[PDB]
């Protein structure tokens, strides 16, 4: 559900498949930015747009940079979605989508570094305004008032821009947890310890 | 499975707004129900001048809730003596995503209809080499769903479903019926069958 790069690769490609085992599908992939907007001029594409794959028939679609990759910041990571959606040939189709996170060099990580650890709780009317001080995206799943609650969580709740605040509604809890999303896709609880307006990472 | 009302919507532009039915079917998962607006292009637009709220909601197992549609100032742009398309769009959230598509007419209030106002029969077929060139002079779209030689096979005969734009044309390829037959679907679901009256090239409704 989410992809790493640091565009030192130019291409990659992707195994698609047909899992319908009676009908066709065309298979639409495309790329959006991070508003989710439809972009076919870069930094990032997908072919072929359109394909025909028959009923249990495999095959792929690539990805690659464009040059333009690197007008993107390098201080902090960029987001990109990969689309995929399946009509046989009301419309109902399949439609994924992937997160694609450049990340750029100068901000690669060690595998033992938890960089979700440095998220703060501010106590606002309604809920809580969170703060990222982090380069990276946070995808943050579940929030309770205990771990079992914030383990529940099924969807995700919020994403967390680098270095950026976002304003959640939620109840107030007296000892506060929130479940995120890492890169290998396991789901970390993180617990806080709040003083008066402020919670930071136990 | 979150699942729509209806599979086309008229959306009439003396109200402010609209409401759409959506039901979680799966009863045992909870589903997030993400809503948006496209233009006749199927391109997405986010500012309006339709707008969908909430644009992601969550259903409980089994639960129903709706979509509201309104309109924003913007609205008042479009032309206002034909309709517009736009696509309502829904995408199901899993705790391999299900996206649903309908057709959102928006009718302006200048051309707001009786309930038994029939406009579909200004049709006008012209025999052209291969079939017919239909001409739709109405301020609606128009879904023709049959075409034939008798008023059974416009029903039951299985034709490529064609839209036609407000005051426009299309042609279709077919045989050449000395007196045709067409059905189209109206707001209400109705399926009506019209039978033309061709004298030379151009075919009339009787």
């Amino acid at each position: 559900t989410r992809a790493v790069f640091d565009g030192s690769e130019k291409s990659m490609t992707l195994d698609i498949s047909n899992d319908n085992k009676q009908l066709p599908y065309l298979a639409q992939a495309w790329i959006e930015n991070e508003n989710q907007e439809k972009i076919i001029t870069g930094p990032v594409i997908a072919t072929p747009p359109v394909q025909r794959l028959d009923p249990g028939a495999k095959s792929m679609v690539r990805l690659s940079t464009t040059p333009d990759i690197s007008k993107l910041p390098q201080d902090r990571e960029s987001l990109f979605y990969f689309n995929l959606r399946e009509i046989p040939p009301v419309q109902i189709a399949l439609c994924t989508k992937i997160k694609l996170f450049y990340r750029p060099a100068a901000i690669k990580t060690r595998p033992n570094e938890v960089w979700q650890d440095q998220l703060i709780l501010n106590k606002v009317s309604g809920g809580y305004r969170i703060e990222n001080p982090t380069p990276y995206y946070v995808t943050v799943i579940g929030l309770g008032g205990s771990e079992k609650q914030a383990e529940e969580g099924e969807f995700e709740t919020v994403m967390l821009s680098p270095r950026s605040e976002q304003t959640v509604k939620s109840a107030n809890y007296n000892t506060p947890y929130l479940s995120y999303i890492n890169d290998y896709g396991g789901r970390p609880v993180l617990s806080f310890i709040c003083n008066g307006s402020r919670c930071s990472v136990k």
